[PDB]
């Protein structure tokens, strides 16, 4: 599953009070240009509409199939590019969401969600921002094999 157009658009529906508001933009601009640096892909943030991705924070059961777990456990999930609820990533609001090296990193866990709305699955490599369990290292980077996961699935810039 990929997106067939390269211009994507998102929208951050609702933020966690965890941290100031420019914090959480900056945080997923952040996570989205990880991925816009190596492929062709560019991406706009609309402030109103329906947006490819839609970025929200929820907690417990929320509409989707796949409610929440209070703090813990899953930090967040995402689904993979279609129609509809498909791109949209949701982040659990039970958690504490941070800036900086305690848990839970939200720059950290929106890069890999994003890694899902644009078509990828988990990576085996612990040092992957793929691998299925958070891990965070201090600055957030792509590791060989998550550039060449999304550049097998949209090409390289
Ligand atoms: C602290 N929680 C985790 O590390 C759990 C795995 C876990 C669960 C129970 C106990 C130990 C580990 N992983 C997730 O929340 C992931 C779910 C997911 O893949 N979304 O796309 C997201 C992170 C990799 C950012
Ligand atoms: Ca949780
Ligand atoms: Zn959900
Ligand atoms: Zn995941």
């Amino acid at each position: 599953p990929r997106w067939e157009q390269t211009h994507l658009t998102y929208r951050i529906e609702n933020y966690t009070p965890d941290l100031p508001r420019a914090d959480v933009d900056h945080a997923i601009e952040k996570a989205f240009q990880l991925w816009s640096n190596v492929t062709p892909l560019t991406f706009t943030k609309v402030s109103e509409g329906q947006a490819d991705i839609m970025i929200s924070f929820v907690r417990g059961d929320h509409r989707d199939n796949s409610p929440f777990d209070g703090p813990g456990g899953n930090l967040a999930h995402a689904f993979q590019p279609g129609p509809g609820i498909g791109g949209d990533a949701h982040f659990d609001e039970d958690e504490r969401w941070t800036n900086n090296f305690r848990e839970y990193n939200l720059h950290r866990v929106a890069a890999h969600e994003l890694g899902h709305s644009l078509g990828l699955s988990h990576s085996t490599d612990i040092g992957a921002l793929m691998y299925p369990s958070y891990t965070f290292s201090g600055d957030v980077q792509l590791a060989q094999d998550d550039i060449d996961g999304i550049q097998a699935i949209y090409g390289r810039s």
